[PDB]
């Protein structure tokens, strides 16, 4: 499903990431944007052989299975297949352990590169919320 921005926002919102980790919700509507475009069926290669999937494009390293990650864990406890579904509830509640692990949403490099220190809000402008 590719979502629309104001449909992804409510839909976080909704799901209590709003705030999450004192993390506003423009950050995660602009982490979303540059992580899959909106796609929750956003597959992502990683040099180290690990996979990103997903809305988040939440790592198999260590946070999902997809049996072919050597070494890695699956600490949010699903098939990494389960972060591609059009309803976001794996990813939201797998980003939510993500974010808690020490670096906040530095975890997301793209979050880090492209979103922090900007004007999140704009993400969320416009929106019904
Ligand atoms: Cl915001
Ligand atoms: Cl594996
Ligand atoms: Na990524
Ligand atoms: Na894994």
């Amino acid at each position: 499903k590719v979502f629309g921005r104001c449909e992804l926002a409510a839909a976080m919102k909704r799901h209590g990431l709003d705030n999450y980790r004192g993390y506003s919700l423009g950050n995660w509507v602009c982490a979303a944007k540059f992580e899959s475009n909106f796609n929750t069926q956003a597959t992502n290669r990683n040099t180290d052989g690990s996979t990103d999937y997903g809305i988040l494009q939440i790592n198999s390293r260590w946070w999902c299975n997809d049996g072919r990650t050597p070494g890695s864990r699956n600490l949010c406890n699903i098939p990494c297949s389960a972060l591609l579904s059009s309803d976001i509830t794996a990813s939201v509640n797998c980003a939510k352990k993500i974010v808690s692990d020490g670096n906040g949403m530095n975890a997301w490099v793209a979050w880090r590169n492209r979103c922090k220190g900007t004007d999140v809000q704009a993400w969320i402008r416009g929106c019904r919320l």
